[PDB]
């Protein structure tokens, strides 16, 4: 159903290790974090890979498009790509 799913991915990216917390707890945790975010009971493999792919190319947007590419939310790669298409000599 509807979720921020975002909020899981940044939670998941962010979690640190704690020492009093332990290695297989902290797996649990990171394990609940990924799930929620790619929630892959509602995604096939190729949509979660698309995911991961597009994960990556918001990272390496050059820095002085990145306020751009972000207040415009493109949702999936192929939209970053035309976008990047027609964004670009700035």
């Amino acid at each position: 159903h509807m979720t921020d799913s975002e909020f899981f991915h940044q939670r998941f990216r962010n979690l640190i290790y704690v020492e009093f917390v332990g290695p297989r707890k902290t797996l649990i945790k990171l394990r609940n974090l990924c799930l929620d975010w790619l929630q892959p009971e509602t995604r096939t493999k190729e949509e979660i890979i698309e995911l991961l792919v597009l994960e990556q190319y918001l990272t390496i947007i050059p820095e002085k498009l990145k306020p751009w590419v972000r207040a415009k939310k493109p949702e999936n790669c192929e939209k970053l790509v035309t976008l990047l298409e027609n964004y670009k000599e700035m």
